[PDB]
């Protein structure tokens, strides 16, 4: 029946890739896919700020899934609602900002959730290492900025603290 | 290599069980570990009975090891969810080179973010999250634990007469 | 540093996907990559329309290749099932440090061995098993693949015409 | 219902300790557990060299835990049997002799199975790296042969392949 499960990871990780295969795959089945992005960044899209621009159109679909969801601030409400209804939920998103915070309602959903894949991205300092984090490379403080190569780097532990 | 290390999953999955396979695997490779386990839980002591490269402590904070950790490769912490600076600990370790492992609920039974666990996620370079089999159907994965006493508060010691590990359906119901 | 990753399971699983995920990753941190495909799988190019580090083959025989591998820091080899020379040429890459990384069924449509899969196990690093929806049931993970058309012989090109994928007990019904 | 699990990877990486974490995770949702083991290296055990010397004991089980898989000569089939009857069966062994040929009937079962889990052991030799394959570290042929660290070490790639 429903059930949430979450594809976490830094930039850079391909987590969109592995999201939309659990879609494909899905498709194949024959069961319909609701897929909803970040507006501001047997299959429908959705392009919103706000969770609740969808309002019911959820219901209709077996499967949800939900990408950037560290945007979202309701996610954590919407998903156990539609999983509760009996939803296949599935959210890509960054468990951490450029400072290894929390980002927005992510962490948060954890304990929510049947399953948990955090995803590698490849060390784009030394190119040696598996990269778990997000450097931002840009002289900026406010935790949303959109952007992608030209703004962040993923990085390896070692790689992350050199310098600052 | 520094890293932290996350095994997280409801009661009754065999969180420690996978941490002392990953400490084992460590000591075949004569790679020094230090286990540190929460004082306050003795379910596992207070029934039931008694390596060269490897030393225990049961603390309730982990200031109480200071810098014995320095002398040690590897770090595994258990029921990590009762640390309050287990964020902090973790990645002053790691950042010295250990490899940390922490083993811990995720979720308390309200399915609160317990202790510091949550906030961890984004320092972790690996979180695997383990599943038991649901204690009330018995046909399907349980990721939930259920308090089946009329307890409020979040802290409260025991084990499979006090919860059961359940899956989304027979959490609600 | 040299490494073999195998991505199998049955059809529909997203293997191919899954290996470019895998193949963009490295892209990203500027390590070339090379993507090798067989030949006489033709379904994606006669019905379905047409980066700086990626460089992509589509042969019968992996010799066909000859030493062009060598420029390139990962190889990623697609349906790897039907090479017959699979083992030995992904060690020697890996041998040379390269990361070879392969999809491939490791089941045929009556589960026997698909071509070397099952033998280059023992070889793998890593091994992930990607599972389908079960396309009979729509309610169940699937881990097999049914051929629909009866013809017996192995090598037998085609999707969804032809084959589903299924759960252990749609395979048996 | 009825399903196969491989637990691979080399000596020294807890596929038993991994196999029973599966068995005890079992027994506390009260399902029953029948475990298997090589005679020659809610719960009953079993020592054996051949599977056909436990008969139709493992049909009154939920689950069976079948240790060092490797050794049992008809093991596919007695594991297709136990899944097609709806048992839960799980297999811990190594995938790989000390040549990194097939061992016995390992190879042979993964597509019949509904997971696989390879895990690492470390390297016991650079201590430096993840171990993927076991050494023999004494002169002798055979494939069996019985022993642990005093006859064999977990090596990552590179340290396989040092000398010979
Ligand atoms: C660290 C940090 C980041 N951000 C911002 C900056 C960014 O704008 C965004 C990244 O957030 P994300 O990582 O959740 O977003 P994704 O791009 O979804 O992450 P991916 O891991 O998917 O990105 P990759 O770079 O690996 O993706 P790649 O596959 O290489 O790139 C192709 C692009 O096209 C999309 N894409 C890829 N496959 C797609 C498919 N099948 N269908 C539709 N779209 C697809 C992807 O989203 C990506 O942007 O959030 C902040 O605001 N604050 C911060 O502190
Ligand atoms: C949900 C909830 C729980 N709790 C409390 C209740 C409990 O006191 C504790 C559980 O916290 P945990 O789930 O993190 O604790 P563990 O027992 O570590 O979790 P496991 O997943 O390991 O439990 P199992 O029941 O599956 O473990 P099992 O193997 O079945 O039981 C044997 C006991 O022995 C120890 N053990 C097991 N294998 C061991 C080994 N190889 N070496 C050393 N010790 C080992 C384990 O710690 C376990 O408690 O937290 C709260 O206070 N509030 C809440 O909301
Ligand atoms: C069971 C059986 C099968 N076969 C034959 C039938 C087929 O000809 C072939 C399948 O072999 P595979 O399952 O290894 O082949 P893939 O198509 O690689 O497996 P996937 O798991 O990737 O298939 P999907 O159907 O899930 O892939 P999907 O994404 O749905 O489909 C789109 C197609 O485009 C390609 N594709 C998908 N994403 C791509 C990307 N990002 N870049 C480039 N190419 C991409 C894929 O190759 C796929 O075939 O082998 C036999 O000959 N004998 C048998 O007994
Ligand atoms: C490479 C090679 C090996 N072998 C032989 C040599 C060995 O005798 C045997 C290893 O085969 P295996 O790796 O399948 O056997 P396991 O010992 O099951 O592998 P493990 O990964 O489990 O071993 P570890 O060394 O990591 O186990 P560890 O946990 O450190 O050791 C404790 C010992 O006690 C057992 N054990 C561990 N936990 C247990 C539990 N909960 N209940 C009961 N028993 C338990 C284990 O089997 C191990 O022998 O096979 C050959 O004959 N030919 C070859 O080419
Ligand atoms: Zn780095
Ligand atoms: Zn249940
Ligand atoms: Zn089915
Ligand atoms: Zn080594």
């Amino acid at each position: 029946r429903g059930r949430i499960e979450l594809i976490i990871g830094p930039m850079f990780a391909g987590k969109t890739t592995e999201l939309m295969r659990r879609v494909k795959r899905e498709i194949h089945a024959r069961r319909s896919c609701f897929v909803i992005k970040y507006s501001k960044d047997l299959r429908a899209q959705a392009a919103v700020s706000q969770l609740t621009e969808v309002r019911d159109t959820w219901k209709r679909f077996d499967v949800l899934a939900i990408d950037e969801g560290q945007f979202f601030s309701d996610l954590v409400d919407f998903c156990n609602t539609a999983a509760d209804a009996g939803k296949v939920v599935m959210v890509s998103a960054l468990d951490g900002d450029y400072r290894r915070k929390p980002f927005g309602q992510i962490c948060e959903l954890v304990p929510y959730c049947e399953a948990v894949d955090k995803l590698t991205a490849v060390c784009m300092m030394c190119h040696e290492q598996p990269a778990c984090f997000t450097r931002r490379t840009v002289n900026v403080e406010q935790q949303e900025l959109i952007g992608g190569a030209d703004m962040y780097i993923a990085t390896c532990r070692e790689c992350y603290s050199k310098q600052q």
